[PDB]
């Protein structure tokens, strides 16, 4: 199961929920996932769609805003994800460990810092969270 | 045909109209709230399985559930709204195109046709997935 984004995430609620802060600082991680999801989107929509009707300073003006805002949403996202995985390192860094999934709730070792990497994580979660909803 | 093909071609027929550019725009909106919300939604419940008891669980799946169902047919408002639009003032140039229904799959009596939930996830997983890096 925790070779997965979601059997990782799912062991990493089995074994640090218990923790009212830990629980908060995921809330949290979450929350700054859908964020980030969202202001990417709305972003690629408009980028898609709005050179078929605003003038090039418009559009300028409009892109750089929606830029600008995508990349601080992607850093506190990056931000997130760092502050929860030290706390439940410093936690439950050995139960974390026994589980199959040192480190946290993130699938690298290498790749932690890595901007997109981190972006391409939050989707995988984020989809398959969304896909699996219960009926 | 796709999800991605169909809002492609629906964007390059209907870009240039401030109207229906304003009514996709909010139903972009809708969609990505929509997502956001069955997330956070799936993680509370997630998280409570192990905090609740049976009761307490289905008093909070309950209320879950209720809460999608409205946010729910917000989506299908939005959808609604956009679609009749370039239907009916696009409705050549989208059977042109070959995707006479607009945005959304034509009805069939044939076949069963996707969920609206299940949709909005592939739209926006898609453009989340073809951003730019
Ligand atoms: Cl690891
Ligand atoms: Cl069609």
């Amino acid at each position: 199961a925790t070779e997965t984004t979601m059997g990782r995430y799912k062991k990493v609620i089995e074994i640090t929920g218990h923790d009212e802060v830990a629980a908060k600082l995921l809330e949290g991680l979450i929350d700054a996932g859908t964020r980030y999801f969202s202001k990417v989107v709305e972003m690629e929509h408009r980028m898609a769609s709005a050179r078929f009707r605003l003038d090039g300073e418009e559009l300028r003006e409009l892109t750089e805003t929606l830029d600008r805002s995508r990349r601080l949403a992607h850093e506190s996202l990056i931000s997130s994800l760092h502050v929860f995985n030290r706390y439940i390192v410093k936690e439950y860094g050995e139960e974390l460990k026994e589980a199959g999934i040192e480190g946290g709730i993130f699938p690298k070792p290498e790749a932690n810092r890595d901007r997109i990497a981190i972006a391409d994580w939050a989707g995988e979660l984020l989809t398959g969270i969304y896909e699996n909803r219960h009926r």
